[PDB]
């Protein structure tokens, strides 16, 4: 077959019943993860690739990074609260691995008073309960796969990309096959 189980993608040997559509892994840490955000624009080209308003969901991991990881996975849940992704993912992977000037929590922080979101509000969020929610959510989905590795998604709860069997001499390439294999794991 041109896409087959073990080259593309892995079938889960403990399927996940009731996951979103296409869920994403990520660590600010990971460096293919800064591939896939600034470079490959992996999020952006598989949703093209699929039916308007597919759910789409994309969740941080506390094993990189010790203590600041988990203050991240933190910061990621007020950023899908307040709905600002799209304004602190950028700083938040160029402040951990490009400057590295985000070393504590206080850095994080500073990531989204210069994104524009007031303190009182970042504050707020941070130490809200829907905010302790979202962060029980996002280590639970990655509980639910067997996760020990970024960067990484599944598809329909079911299947599990496998980049690794992609072409790399093409960037753009890279990205075309990786959409189109979501694409096929989505109408499987």
């Amino acid at each position: 077959a041109q896409y087959e189980d073990g080259k593309q993608y892995t079938t889960l040997e403990k399927p996940v019943a009731g996951a979103p559509q296409v869920l994403e892994f990520f660590s600010f840490f990971c460096p293919h993860c800064y591939q896939f955000e600034e470079v490959l624009h992996i999020s952006d080209n598989v949703k093209k690739k699929l039916p308007e308003g597919v759910k789409m969901t994309k969740y941080h991991v506390n094993f990189m990074g010790g203590d600041l990881g988990k203050d991240l996975t933190q910061a990621w849940a007020v950023a899908m609260a307040l709905g600002v992704e799209d304004k602190v993912t950028v700083p938040l992977f160029e402040g951990v691995q490009k400057t590295q000037t985000i070393r504590s929590a206080s850095d994080i922080r500073d990531v989204f008073i210069n994104a524009g979101i007031k303190g009182e509000e970042y504050d707020a969020a941070w130490n809200s309960f829907v905010v302790k929610s979202l962060v029980a959510q996002q280590e639970k989905a990655a509980a639910d796969v067997q996760l020990r590795g970024v960067p990484a998604m599944f598809v329909n709860g079911k299947y599990q990309l496998n980049p690794q069997g992609m072409d790399t001499s093409n960037m753009d390439v890279f990205v075309q096959q990786y959409a189109d294999t979501v694409k096929y794991l989505s109408e499987k």
